[PDB]
């Protein structure tokens, strides 16, 4: 069973979605979905000592322009296994282009954590966070070769569209 | 696959059951497993900073008052991952109602790890664990505006009896 | 050498002092400096699964009411390694009363965080953390059978007003 | 699905072949692939205070002598998650016998991790690490009453070799 | 300040001693007080993947027969950091010589963790683990080339007995 | 007592060096030693999600041209505690600059961990770690607006003659 298909992509959205988790907060072995099995893979160990300031992931059923499911950035404060999903509210989105594909990723937050009962939008964020997400972005790649720009970062209304664009490039594709 | 479905409840039933774990000791995420899929999900962070005493998880095809399926706690030195199998045997069993709920969970230990082969009753386990166990269970959504009672701990007897009862109460509902 | 007599209580009190670390957060063992030779010593294993949600200790040359160093709580992403200075911003003060004891401590942000830069007061805190924080404080002694009264919490003014007594009644104890 | 029987052997066998993890480096728990349901079983707990060296699992589809899939260990510098499928270049084979057993199991890289680039053949490890993997095998049961023999290590082409065999095997008994 | 030389054995020898704690359970690494100066030292990595599974430290004043400080071996649930200070109650001590040498280690649980109260003799210690102990002890330099001989387990009374006896032996080298 | 100051360079220099660790590996939080009391401080938290790729510290009784002791870097397998003295061997030597500061390090391995015994110079390792740990050093100020400038590495043998030049410096200071 391939989770990436077989789950919706939310339980109200675009308020509140499913991020399925490839990759804790901490780690500097990147994860993904295997395609065919829907089993965890290594993608690659990062070329530089980074590790991923978020717990990353994917939304269910989405699709997006990178030819890829649409990325979901979850911020928690102790970080969950790979493939478990977490109840999330989109509260803003990193817009960024790697090597001329736009490779933008949701930020979200956790319903069930009340600490982060008061964060709805972009603007709670502490402004060094959103400096260290996107640095670590700009830099990843670097020893691979790779360039990436990152562009700056949307509010949580622009965040909702995007997942309904996602959601609907999906369906197109797949439906 | 749905493990919760597909698993029996143990291999000698009712000395030994299996533990299907959600929760690794030490974990102040409290998972669960999502009903439809059978993937791991989180159900809430711990609103105050306690984390699971003990490796906690289901028995497998079992269903028990509360609606849900019957909660065992296996005692591991080193925590395992969410989502393995454990080969538990049962030594007591933790009586307490949550909201009017009748609550009870199964003390277990592994059947593989030669550290508590001696260990076969209630009364084998130091009494400060048991009151550590307890005291968690008695707090951990105070902060929610839950009410949880504790009434005491039943002997291995007792958790068998109850195991076979859940193992019943599953059959009869699917 | 003894750190708490030998470290001047901070580089421009009351607004930025030194907190000297003595329980990594994530803790459930409950460390303090020995008196007579300033090395870390265990004073106990807390009796329930709670672990300390702070980086805890103290901050040098202070005393209080309670015939202790005053007690600071600094708020690390990553925790230290005890016995580490970290130069702390106090953002508040939690008022509770331990067996009689005014036992109120400091809490703080770490300078040299930049993710706390607008962290300057109690309101800048999520309610939920400071909710976790005087929960741990109101239980992690329960099953020692001692009680603990959490009166609240206090500005960023009334912490420094409070470190300033204390920088006092060190130089008059001492 | 059982993981074992739904993935290949590799992407490119036998220089590149899928390690499934069943024990990340570090464990003292000894884990299993539970071959009715494909979920994580505790096999037992090491009766002595050692942990893993490696990482270590199976390659799917592949059948041994000893009557069970054929084992590999990986060398990762940040230990992955059981059940993670890893991209693996074999650089030996490990020798031994268990209760009279053929108990051979492959040493491998990871292909994505550039650490190991110029890690081809058994001759690239360290004599010390080696040691530490045999005494591990050699030792890891003394308390059970079992006893191993250690006979040595081979080098790339034998443990290519193996491979191959190995998924001879699978065909012949299960295909 | 050197604290194996300024702290005093124990508050209540040799009911209840100090433990100085220089290995934390589950590290690989050995490490030892710097003589000189009384700073932690790394002795060496481990030859073998092995961890140490015991909160591993010398007793303040003592010396003993193998020309170090009398070893210490404390019960924790969660390991304590090196150079902390463990009150610990005498429970048992394992009997062994290292190349001709009595290296003697005495076991013991905390004071102050309830979990232990009822632990007072080496009878109540699981069986498995003593060997657990003991297999570490005989094996962890193996590869070094160096043969212990683990010759069992004497119960608190002996434990205390050698406690007071390496405590003279020190008075009289120092004092 | 300040460790700096109380332990000489190492114990048969510069073939074997004392390193005084002061952030391990995997550490976010960047430690210094607070030259009044000798106690760990922290300098700060790195403004991006890196982590140290060594265990870091100083030479003893040394003074380099940036007006600090030496730095050393020591590549240990599980990392240490900070203010762990660890005997290490020289290998290279990292050439860079730090807002206009000499800021050169030095590379070693534990003598006493045998996974390292053939690591005697600085082709010894893996091009991608020495290009991590530059990597990491280019960066890791990035965000606070800080240029470095890295130059490259030199061998063992420019390492070794730094150190003695260090230790010069040292006496002529404060000697
Ligand atoms: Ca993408
Ligand atoms: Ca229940
Ligand atoms: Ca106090
Ligand atoms: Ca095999
Ligand atoms: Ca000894
Ligand atoms: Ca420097």
């Amino acid at each position: 069973m391939n989770p990436f298909h077989e789950l919706e992509p939310g339980p109200e959205v675009p308020e509140v979605v499913y991020a399925l988790i490839e990759i804790p907060k901490g780690s500097r072995n990147k994860y993904e979905l295997d395609k065919k099995t829907g089993l965890l893979k290594l993608d690659r160990v990062l070329y530089s000592p980074f590790f991923y300031p978020v717990d990353y992931g994917i939304i269910p059923q989405t699709w997006y322009d990178d030819g890829d499911p649409f990325d979901i950035m979850v911020i928690m404060r102790e970080p969950v296994y790979p493939l478990t999903i977490i109840e999330a509210r989109p509260i803003g989105i990193m817009k960024m282009e790697d090597s001329g594909d736009k490779d933008w990723k949701v930020l979200a937050v956790p319903v069930e954590d009340p600490y982060f009962n008061d964060w709805k939008d972009i603007s709670d964020v502490p402004k060094a966070f959103l400096d260290e997400i996107a640095h670590f972005f700009q830099r990843y790649k670097e020893l691979q070769g790779k360039t990436t720009k990152i562009e700056g970062w949307g509010n949580a209304e622009e965040a909702k569209r995007e997942i309904l664009r996602a959601i609907e490039m999906y369906k197109e594709k797949f439906g």
